[PDB]
């Protein structure tokens, strides 16, 4: 048996598969694939070399590995409404590296939504190829709503003259008004691009406006809400610009394909064809809300903007005498996993930050209802309340044993 | 199972193309055939882990178990090649030279690399690629009667261009690369060196190759060729000050998320890669290429560029038989022998067409060829592209795929 010739890495993945069944999972971005999904990415897919296109590939023997990607793309295009779609990239950065290729020159001024206002690394920051190429300029949300006030995004087009605006978001847990954003784009000459990364499940069932009809380009990850591995995909509705796409991502940014992980793509997006994926994604949804009741109601757990639409919630947890690192360190000792994240208008540095973020798409592959929602909030709460009380944070210990027993994982 | 119930579309593709390595001679020089710890790996619920930033120093909760399996990955590899500094996150070769382009030069650099068609890559100045698109690349090829590297010319060129950098390593080149020598020449004209060992890493970590590391500034590879990994890059450097270079511009600088399923396969295979039996793996690889290089150097029609090999791959420049490089790739496909087309030094035809093909042993020797199979392998490719389309003699080539496949079968 080949686990007993490196038991020191096999070990580790076993505790890696008890820590996911023994905690709550709470980081927004995180999802369980399925069996299925595993299992194409452990497949001989890794053997091929395939740089190229389905049809017209550098390489002999790609007859069979054209179908796998052949379905990844029909999918993709099925569940989106898009006329043409790339899954090759490597992951969202690199799919994003790619679309910017296709839309602007090195220079060009990008209007991106600020970091920390839920704004992604790849859209503007210094420390990212995008902050480094591209004159980035960043929009944010409304100091009393801290939801996106369209009438400054607007000001700010019109002021800078952006070659491109780019909508999507890391951590805005309200409906982004696509429609909006492409008739500002109009005004002032630019190009639109969404990356709609986190919410792509929900757009796909029909819970989230779709992006697809407005944007220029369109990317996300197959990895979050939609419930796939690890990857990017690049979709758009203008065979000119998918020409650009194709040669921005191959020979332009990446070599060969990665096909054991587009067939795990072309296996999430039948799973997500189904239409028991529509029921997940309206429960996500409903968690979602239940959580932000329970914080809303909660002392010293203040909801950004009051409300959310989809999956996500920031929490800010300056009221309860902690910082955001504090606040996932304290959920952390009890089995309970978020990550620390900017809240609008940010006065901590990013490595302490004021909030939280929670998302519920991974507890809800699991199982878990409303009600079950509702337990997880008031568990999280309790946690953050229970100063320093170790009686206390051993009963959340308890009631996270609780829910992880009611719903295994495996 | 039922889950292949639910997609035979999928399902179904995956089983045939399980059925075309078993049944084919797979001699594309880049691939080989990964151990089932690896696809296990890969398999694993590691998919499910964000876990951007590195060990220790994570930007998510969590990560303590995955931190166990990179540091493994990163500690194998140091292991492996000798190096102080490892960086396993690169998602390709292709990440991995843009991060160690960020580290060494700007845009606009001069930089001094291998010529595409005389065996550079695409990464290594082609003007369709970000390399040549943001840095001013100058190449160096082969010479034109010897096919090898000239390094008088490579010292000429480093003079006359006062290059910030210069890129050594290969795709499509069979003989030794003299990195003493570029060593030499970076320093005269004051340049850095980078040296892609991608296609040789395994060669190098059996010591069968001479080993860049200690020479350049900064040594990329990919985990998949013959390494016998997962596909995925690497980035090793010994300066300290380049590896927190490498390590911010792979992320946030160019990635996000590292795919830590992936790389648990790489510190599978870097395990593997330490077993003394990987060495004598490795030995018989050069062994079958030559076996192979010496067959095609006596049938009339298949030209072996430069007449010999030192390591894995073979370039076969095919025009003699009236037919160019990818019409060679489609007679081989048709009788169950995969290979690719490839520009040979000096190409006259179009990039779609090509003069040659790329043929290597890597994959052929993981299922247990030796050299007189490898003689085999040789003799049939000559039949295929001699046989004007004579369907028996096609036939026989197939019926001798057929044998060797089924005497060393991949289950
Ligand atoms: O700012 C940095 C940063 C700055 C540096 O100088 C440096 O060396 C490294 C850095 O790594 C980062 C890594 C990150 O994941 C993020 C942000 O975390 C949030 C997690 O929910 C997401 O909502 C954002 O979408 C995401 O972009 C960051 O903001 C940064
Ligand atoms: O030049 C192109 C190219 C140009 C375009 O306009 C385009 O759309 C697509 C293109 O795909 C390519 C794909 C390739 O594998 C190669 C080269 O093949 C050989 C090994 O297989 C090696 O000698 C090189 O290491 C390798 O990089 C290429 O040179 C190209
Ligand atoms: C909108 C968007 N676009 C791109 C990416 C990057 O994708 P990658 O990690 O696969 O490169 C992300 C991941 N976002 C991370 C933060 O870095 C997260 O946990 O939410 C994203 O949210
Ligand atoms: C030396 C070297 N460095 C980098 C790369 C890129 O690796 P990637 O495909 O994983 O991005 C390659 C790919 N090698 C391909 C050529 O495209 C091949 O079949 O040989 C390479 O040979």
């Amino acid at each position: 048996d080949y686990k007993t010739f490196d038991p020191d890495l096999w070990a580790a993945i076993a505790k890696e598969e008890e820590r996911q069944e023994h905690n709550l999972e709470l980081i927004a971005s995180e999802n369980f694939v399925s069996e299925a999904v595993m299992a194409a990415q452990g497949s001989i897919l890794t053997n091929k070399y395939a740089e190229g296109y389905p049809g017209h590939r550098y390489y002999g023997g790609c007859e069979f590995v054209d179908i796998v990607e052949n379905l990844a793309i029909d999918r993709a295009k099925e569940l989106f409404g898009a006329k043409f779609a790339n899954v090759q990239p490597h992951s969202g950065s690199q799919a994003n590296t790619a679309a910017y290729l296709a839309l602007v020159e090195p220079g060009d001024t990008i209007l991106g939504m600020d970091l920390s206002a839920g704004g992604h690394l790849t859209h503007g920051s210094p420390v990212n190829f995008s902050g480094k190429t591209y004159h980035f300029v960043a929009y944010g949300v409304d100091p009393t709503t801290e939801v996106i006030d369209y009438n400054v995004v607007r000001i700010l087009a019109r002021k800078h003259q952006p070659k491109l605006i780019v909508a999507g978001a890391s951590a805005y847990g309200r409906t982004i008004d696509f429609a909006k954003f492409r008739e500002i784009a109009d005004e002032v000459g630019a190009k639109l691009m969404v990356d709609m990364a986190h919410i792509a499940g929900l757009v796909a069932a029909g819970l989230h406006p779709n992006p697809v009809p407005y944007a220029d380009i369109t990317t996300t990850t197959t990895h979050k809400t939609l419930r796939g591995p690890r990857g990017g995909m690049i979709l758009t509705n203008d065979e000119a610009l998918a020409k650009k796409i194709n040669s921005a991502v191959f020979p332009g940014i990446q070599g060969g394909p990665l096909e054991h992980v587009i067939a795990g793509k072309a296996v999430a997006f039948k799973e997500a064809l189904d239409p028991a994926f529509k029921e997940y994604s309206e429960q996500i949804i409903a968690n979602a809300k239940a959580m932000v009741k329970v914080f809303n109601q909660a002392i010293g757990t203040r909801v950004i903007s009051g409300a959310t639409d989809n999956h996500l919630m920031l929490i800010d947890v300056r009221e309860l005498g902690i910082n955001g690192k504090e606040a996932e360190s304290i959920l952390d000792s009890v089995n309970i996993t978020v990550n620390k994240n900017s809240i609008p208008f940010e006065t901590l540095s990013p490595f302490k930050t004021s909030g939280i973020r929670i998302g519920t798409p991974a507890i809800t592959t699991r199982g878990f209802k409303e009600e079950d929602a509702v337990k997880v909030a008031e568990l999280v709460v309790k946690a953050l309340q229970a100063k320093d009380d170790n009686a206390q944070l051993d009963e959340v210990k308890t009631g996270v044993r609780e829910l992880t027993e009611k719903f295994p994982l495996h």
